[PDB]
């Protein structure tokens, strides 16, 4: 019955946005284990953007969420399918191309973000009213 | 067997020395129940001062915590031994005077705060570069 989830992202300065999604992707099924991947500082940088948090500090953050059951820290960038047999993964749930061959397997679930929730827009909050 | 622990806090911009706060008040005993306590906008201002997130934003963002079992939301500014009736409660935890009468009770239980973790100083670092 239980069905492994792995959920991936960088988790910057984790907000309300990102524990919406992961206790989306914990409830996909009625019994999961949430393996959660925080992406290296490295790779982020070179890929994404700037980070604010360090990959500890992500990732000592994504201890304390409920719906967090495992953590692989750092985790690869890129997906293969060698990495979901390694961890027994049934399904990535990330928010929607590279997910393609997931979704050709069955294997993708796409999970929702949420926006203006974001630390960066609390500021301007804070600031706005200067 | 099972203790009922209660934190009370603004828990604006919740990082993770909140957290670990909140881990601590948890792990005061084997089992416990750990309530939050979640205070109104217009007390904390007045009394504290400026608040970021509002009650509802606060409170949705604890209720994604591991550590969390239950929620009061908005709780009072000051708890009453009423209050710890009325709950069933065993013992406070917070840091730390307005808590004499619950440490003389045998009803308070320190917990530790975590300095420059906070959401400000994240800010900061990200313009120490700029
Ligand atoms: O959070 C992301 O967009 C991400 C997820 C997986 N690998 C790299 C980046
Ligand atoms: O977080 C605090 O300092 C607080 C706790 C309980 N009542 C008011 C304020």
């Amino acid at each position: 019955k239980n069905v492994v989830i792995y959920a991936d992202g960088v988790y910057d300065m984790l907000h309300l946005g990102h524990m919406k999604q992961l206790e989306q992707a914990k409830k996909l099924f009625e019994n999961t284990t949430l393996i959660v991947g925080v992406t290296s500082d490295n790779e982020t940088k070179l890929f994404k953007g700037q980070v604010v948090q360090t990959l500890e500090e992500r990732t000592e953050t994504l201890k304390h969420i409920r719906w967090v059951d495992e953590i692989i820290s750092p985790c690869p960038w890129v997906v293969t399918p060698e990495f979901l047999e390694k961890y027994k993964i049934d399904y990535v749930a990330h928010d929607d191309d590279i997910y393609a061959w997931l979704k050709r397997a069955g294997k993708f679930k796409a999970t929702q973000r949420t926006e203006g929730v974001s630390t960066t827009d609390l500021i301007v909050r804070i600031l706005k009213n200067y």
